[PDB]
């Protein structure tokens, strides 16, 4: 399990919907989706599940 990858360009699209652009696309599963600053929290935790999918712990408290 290495999302390395695609976790790059997550945090990208966190630079580029706060910075200005209010649209994103994601290629996911051959799937793109959209996401507006009105969901800016949603995302924030997709990218919190991702770290535990590809990190090494389980105590959360890691």
């Amino acid at each position: 399990m290495v999302r390395q990858e695609e976790l790059a360009a997550a945090r990208a699209a966190l630079h580029d919907l706060m910075t200005g652009k209010r649209v994103a696309t994601v290629q996911k599963d051959g799937r793109r989706v959209e996401f507006t600053a009105t969901s800016v929290s949603d995302l924030k935790k997709y990218i919190a599940e991702l770290e535990v999918q590809t990190g090494m712990t389980q105590r959360r408290r890691g």
